């Protein structure tokens, strides 16, 4: 009878102890004390890992200002991959956080052969958008292009460049062309420069990624530690998701539209690709009402889990009803696209506002 | 009786075609368009080549403001070889060119490891402040550091990273760091980004060189065609000047210092060192009277053709009484070290001032 899926995080979470990632669960005493009580998905265990996140938390209890950072690549249309993360943001800056946005157009231009002027615009209209319709406050959220960020800023990836090797940005990301070198750089300075008084002097920084993107984070946390001497960083903190499988249980991406939900698509389309998702039900109606089905491969109940339910019965009663033989695939879905039907609504009802709003978030690189 | 040495600059300036570089002397009648008469380097033959001056002439003689941009590796002291680049710069400089002047402190940092302190030190102190010593004007020249001077310029680093392949950069600079690569770009940003609009909008520049220094400026020629449809640059043009031999007969550096003469060097110490110099001298007084002596080889006279005697008269006496067996090398260095002597002492009296002066033209990076 397990609803979270406890078992399915204990086989891999030994391995990344190597790289010093802990189990979410070791800050819930710091979560409290900094007056914060756990997010959804940090009840679910899909929020399953942190490195350093304590510190951040011990931080904001004596009541320094503490901050989160993330990166969007602007190319193709928001989706519920996206989304996760920022809920994860949302949640942290209701709770006191300064978030921060970066938008890797230099990375989109120079790596993706993506032009100048439709990043910007799929960075406006189809990111910065999505992100402020789904709640994050237009105000006091920073948002910027890394070609547009600034000389403190450009200045640390010029000196990090002195202080990593070819061989180590190979293990990361393969061969090692001049733009995967500055993307490398780039990224880790979008991490560190919001540290610097002039970005607001926030030492203490939390970067929520998946276990995939860590190689990358520990190179960024070797470099603020070869930085000592020339400008001092604290190695950034992070907390780590289970990435939500597509609506094929592979890999959610723009590229194959038909396993991903976007922020934008119409009812009818969202409908059917819902309705077209794999399941862990059976041959045939009969067979499923014997044995019940199987949530744990379940792409329907993953959208559940990570977005529509989340209210903790009701979506135990899910998985138990599935688990007993008490309900078929075709009702299983259509309950999960009433949720997804009303959350697209309400989503698209905010979203021809916050475009306007999201063109005066931010200062647009001149070419 | 070459005194200026033509027929050794005709036995490469065959193979300096294959990359379009061409006889200086091509643009004799472009310069007098432009009100512009040839510096005494023009007149020997020590600059030698161009390719595109003819374009900056063009330019400048329909009355467009034209730039000349060169960079400086804030390391070690400043040295005759140094000076023959400034000397270019001033009679540009005299005759109405913009002269930008980057110093490489990123590249100091992340390639040659020099501290940020120290870069920036010697920068003002040993290259800015005998730049303006020398007669480079302190109001109108434009120094600046290269890890701070602005959103636009490490804007094209970012998007020159993408126009670039490994090969191309392994091809000019040999084993790819990630600091060469930045360094490769940023050098490119260096000459191309007077073009924008930001930084005054010259697009006509020149940058003096020597010929092992045009696969990097061919690359940059590259990157501007490359960046077409995105910001729009013009290819940079260049001058190109024979390398003075140091006083060894080796290439001169602050590294071999006693085969260079500094322009702090106290007199007795530059003294020595040019009474050390390699000639074109014979065994013995007896047998230089009879045969007369080598200045195509001497670096005695080389000094005087390069620097120490302006005068074209006086420099060919030099030759002719040398040639002749008139005159015996201690009594050639001697009227050297006179030429020097005064020179150093003018030089030295005007450079703490200029030191003072030099920490006005510039904002130090804050780290
Ligand atoms: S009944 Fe629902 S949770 Fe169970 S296998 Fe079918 S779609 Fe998934
Ligand atoms: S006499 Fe002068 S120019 Fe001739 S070889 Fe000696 S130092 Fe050189």
């Amino acid at each position: 009878l397990d609803p979270w899926g406890a078992v399915e995080i204990k086989d891999y979470d030994r391995l990344l102890r190597t790289f010093g990632i802990r189990p979410f669960s070791e800050v819930l005493p710091l979560l409290r004390k900094a007056g914060m009580e756990p997010s959804f998905l940090m009840r679910r265990g899909i929020i399953f890992g942190h490195r350093d996140f304590d510190k951040i938390l011990e931080a904001k209890a004596r009541g320094e200002r503490v901050a989160v950072l993330t990166g969007f690549m602007p190319s193709g249309k928001f989706h519920f991959g996206h989304k996760l993360t920022v809920d994860q943001l949302i949640y942290l800056q209701k709770n006191g956080f300064k978030v921060f946005v970066a938008i890797a157009d230099a990375e989109a231009f120079a790596v993706r052969r993506i032009g100048r002027e439709e990043a910007v615009r799929i960075a406006v209209e189809e990111y910065i958008a999505n992100m402020i319709a789904l709640g994050l406050d237009p105000k006091d959220t920073e948002f910027y292009f890394q070609t547009n960020r600034g000389t403190p800023y450009f200045r640390l990836i010029q000196l990090f460049s002195g202080k990593v090797t070819a061989a180590e940005m190979e293990a990361i990301y393969g061969e090692l062309t001049p733009a995967k070198m500055m993307a490398s750089l780039t990224q880790a300075a979008d991490i560190l420069h919001v540290q610097l008084d002039e970005y607001g002097g926030y030492r203490h920084v939390v970067v929520p990624v998946g276990a995939d993107q860590d190689p990358h984070l520990r190179l960024t946390r070797d470099l603020a530690d070869r930085m000592a001497g020339v400008v001092e960083l604290e190695r950034p903190a992070s907390t780590y998701h289970k990435l939500q499988p597509g609506l094929d249980g592979r890999k959610m991406s723009s590229s194959r539209p038909d396993s991903t939900i976007f922020l934008t698509d119409p009812p009818e389309v969202a409908r059917n690709k819902l309705f077209r998702a794999l399941t862990g039900g059976r041959a045939t109606a009969e067979e499923q009402r014997r044995l019940g089905g199987v949530p744990e491969v379940c792409s329907v109940y993953h959208m559940d889990l990570y977005h529509l339910m989340p209210d903790d019965g009701e979506v135990k009663h899910i998985y138990t009803s599935c688990r007993l033989g008490k309900i078929l695939c075709g009702e299983c879905k259509q309950i999960a696209w009433e949720k997804l039907e009303r959350f697209l609504a309400e989503h698209q009802s905010r979203l021809e506002k916050a475009k306007t709003i999201a063109w005066k978030l931010v200062e647009p690189p001149r070419f």
